[PDB]
């Protein structure tokens, strides 16, 4: 087999002229001659069958995003592995490859309000398909959101993702652990186990401030500090707010802060667009309830540029819906075989 920095990179006669791009969270990923397609292409190791945990999160990237088929979604084009599930060790997934990421972007590069908006629209245009199938992204963030040279938007990463579960998101107090810190709404350190839609809007939010301004709005240093970023610029709850949180913990901790007062929006972003920061608040609503749904962001006038509910699509097929890591192993085995030989 093919070696990329010492380790086994074998993909087979079809990918050739192999070139190391970095390590994602799956492992190493390179980009290759796709010599059927004759253009070059993005390919992921991934080595998950020794922990069920691993096997869990490759299933679930794999099974929605072979379900999903999107503009705004990165998708699937060909998975490489062993002819038996025997001789199985690894997976290889191929998909288009890309230029940038937001992350990588927004590191060196100042976006220009048409950038922000047409990022935003494509963001949500996905986010509207993978809502309606029933689907929560659940990890959200400037690296999960890949640009090709003519700045297409696709989604990345489902291995995080979950059914949603509205009935069954009540939790305790600092408990949870959803999403990547940053990007993580207030409700997740409080009573929520991350089982509803608003868990993604928040993310949105949180990307599209760090978009109007190259750097994160809610900083936070660990776990228990990101709420302390939240509230310092959201400011205090109301009562009415308080009183939707029935936990006396979560509550109780709320009530036992000094006031704080919101930040105007137009503070924090002098330059911003003004329809931007509308939108923006929508978002970045503390109470989850109250905060806006995917379809009504792509209605807001921010967007009335691009808006069009007939060009943007749901899914066919909605997921209307303890395994050792070896059962784990033979769904995977199950879920690539229409890729072979
Ligand atoms: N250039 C590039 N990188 C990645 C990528 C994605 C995640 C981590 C790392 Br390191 C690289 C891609 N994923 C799909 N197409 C891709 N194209």
């Amino acid at each position: 087999p093919e070696m990329v920095r010492g380790q086994v990179f074998d993909v087979g006669p079809r990918y050739t002229n192999l070139s190391y791009i970095g390590e994602g969270a799956y492992g190493m990923v390179c980009s290759a001659y796709d010599n059927l397609n004759k253009v070059r292409v993005a390919i992921k190791k991934i080595s998950p069958f020794e922990h069920q945990t691993y096997c869990q999160r490759t299933l679930r990237e794999i099974k929605i995003l072979l379900r999903f088929r999107h503009e705004n979604i990165i998708g699937i084009n060909d998975i490489i592995r062993a002819p038996t599930i025997e001789q199985m060790k690894d997976v290889y997934i191929v998909q288009d490859l890309m230029e940038t990421d937001l992350y990588k972007l927004l590191k060196t590069q100042h976006l220009s309000n048409d950038h922000i908006c047409y990022f935003l629209y494509q963001i949500l245009r996905g986010l509207k398909y993978i809502h309606s199938a029933n689907v929560l992204h659940r990890d959200l963030k400037p690296s999960n959101l890949l640009l090709n040279t003519t700045c297409d938007l696709k989604i990345c990463d489902f291995g995080l993702a979950r059914v949603a579960d509205p009935d069954h998101d009540h939790t305790g107090f600092l408990t949870e652990y959803v999403a990547t810190r940053w990007y993580r709404a207030p409700e997740i350190m409080l009573n929520s186990k991350g089982y509803t839609k608003s868990i993604d809007i928040w993310s949105v939010g949180c990307i599209l401030a760090e978009m109007l301004s190259n750097r994160p709005i809610f900083p936070g240093k660990h776990y228990l500090d990101q709420l302390n970023h939240i509230l310092g610029i959201l400011g205090s709850p109301s009562q009415e707010d308080l009183n939707c949180i029935i936990n006396l913990k979560a509550r109780n901790y709320l009530l036992s802060l000094p006031h704080k007062n919101k930040v105007p929006w137009n503070r924090l972003f002098p330059n911003a667009d003004s329809k931007a920061l509308d939108l923006l608040d929508k978002m970045l609503t503390f109470n989850p309830h109250k905060r806006i749904e995917v379809e009504q962001a792509l209605a807001h006038p921010y967007l009335e540029q691009y808006y069009d509910p007939s060009d943007e699509p749901i899914a066919e097929a909605p997921f209307k819906f303890d395994l050792p890591k070896e059962k784990l192993k033979e769904l995977i085995f199950e879920e690539t075989a229409r890729f072979q030989p």
